[PDB]
């Protein structure tokens, strides 16, 4: 553990960020399956041809007990791909460990054809994981347009960004863009200082519509870049004609050092490149690690999916657990008090559109009296600053959520459920 490491890593204990998260973390639903309909998708979507997703009114089979908020720490599942990114001495080697960790959360997006929760402005949502000494917190700073920010930290990396998801149904396909920039910074284990990595997400997009047969399919280019060395990484996610993703891992003067390849809904390979002037990209068996003899080695595949209600995976079960000796830490805007979502969880349907009716209705009115007295609105614990390495807006975290949390000065932090 290098200096820097240990230092982040006693903030995070002093700050007391796995206090109230001693409770296993939840295995499954209390629900055991549920039979929502399975509402045709286009008998739905024809009347609503040019409407973004947050402007459309669905049938619950068409909806998801999660928050946008949950969904964008799906980013976190394969986390440990970060850690595995800070032992190699090899800058390259970082990156492309950091690349396939991008890659990686798109396994999860599979077979959820649903809209999740548009947050409240102002809910958030907490997460921490005692076991990987990581915490995440993220909150809705935006409602029009829904922008949520995020801000994660552990001892070898942090990770923050801007969620700003664009969509539009033309008609035939449903399309996301995910304007906001994505920030990773490592801690090497050696023969580094700190490095920050920038990307953004891949586009989504619902297809098979028309067809009878609704798939979720991930694509576009991916640029990494190491603001400190500078390699660069471009990945590109396959349009459907999906699932085969490659990617190619540069060093500062244009060198070819590794490149990637597999299907980001099982699993990512890779080798070494060992000519750096090389065009050979990956064609579509040692799994010890990385390999510098350029032989193939695997570096990510997908967790086993049990059945649950909704489709949810195994990580996304555990983030809306209201875990018992979690509830007391809680701020009252955080997604696990969120009543219309966990109602729909339960399977209570009709209480979920009851509650989302009043907590909308509140949400409205709230923001009208804003509008009769000129007050601007302020986010509580984020707020928009100018990032010194991309000179780009980014919303910065101040710093002041988990300490407050600590001491138990939360309870008036919010009125929205
Ligand atoms: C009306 C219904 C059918 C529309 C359903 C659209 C679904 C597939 C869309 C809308 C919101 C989208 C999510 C928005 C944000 C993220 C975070 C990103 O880091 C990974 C993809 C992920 C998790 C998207 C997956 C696909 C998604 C869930």
């Amino acid at each position: 553990s290098t200096a820097e490491q240990k230092t982040k890593a006693k903030v995070l204990l002093e700050e007391g960020s796995f206090l109230g998260y001693e409770d296993k973390l939840r295995q499954r639903l209390k629900l055991g399956k549920d039979d929502r309909p399975s509402v045709s998708l286009w008998s739905v979507l024809k009347s609503m041809v040019g409407k973004d997703m947050t402007r459309m009114t669905l049938p619950v089979s068409f909806n998801e007990p999660t928050s946008l908020l949950q969904r964008v720490a799906e980013d976190l599942e394969y986390a440990d791909l970060l850690n595995q990114a800070a032992s190699f001495e090899d800058s390259t080697l970082r990156l492309l460990y950091v690349a396939i960790f991008t890659v990686s959360s798109y396994a999860s997006t599979v077979k959820r054809v649903a809209k999740p929760f548009n947050p409240l402005l102002g809910e958030t949502f907490e997460y921490s994981r005692p076991d990987k000494s990581y915490r995440f917190f993220t909150e809705q700073v935006s409602h029009h347009p829904p922008i949520s920010a995020t801000w994660t930290e552990s001892p070898k990396w942090d990770f923050f960004g801007e969620s700003f998801v664009d969509s539009k149904f033309n008609g035939r396909s449903f399309d996301f863009k995910h304007l906001g920039l994505w920030y990773l910074t490592i801690r090497p284990d050696s023969n580094g200082k700190e490095e920050l990595y920038t990307y953004k997400k891949p586009n989504n997009q619902v297809v098979g519509i028309l067809l009878g047969n609704p798939q979720v399919d991930n694509y576009g280019d991916v640029k990494i870049v190491n603001h400190n060395t500078g390699d660069y990484c471009m990945i590109h996610f396959k349009a459907r004609g999906a699932y085969e993703v490659k990617g190619e891992v540069y060093n500062a003067k244009g060198g070819k050092e590794w490149i990637f390849g597999g299907r980001w809904n099982e699993s990512v390979s890779a080798k070494k490149v060992l000519k750096p002037n090389s065009l050979e990209e990956m064609q579509v068996t040692s799994s010890g690690g990385p390999k510098y003899d350029g032989t193939r080695f695997n570096v990510w595949h997908v967790n086993e999916r049990p059945e649950f209600p909704f489709n949810l995976t195994k990580f996304a079960v555990t983030l809306n657990a209201p875990q018992p000796h979690l509830l007391p830490w809680l701020p009252p805007t955080d997604t696990r008090l969120r009543p219309d979502q966990r109602a729909m969880e339960e399977g209570r349907y009709d209480e979920a559109a009851t509650e989302k009716h009043r907590v909308e209705e509140r949400q409205r009115s709230v923001r009208k009296k804003r509008e009769e007295k000129n007050i601007t609105y302020q986010q509580r614990w984020f707020k928009k600053e100018i990032h010194p390495v991309t000179k780009c807006d980014y919303w910065k975290f101040n710093g002041e959520y988990w300490k407050q949390r600590r001491d138990h000065k939360l309870a008036d932090e919010g009125d929205i459920f």
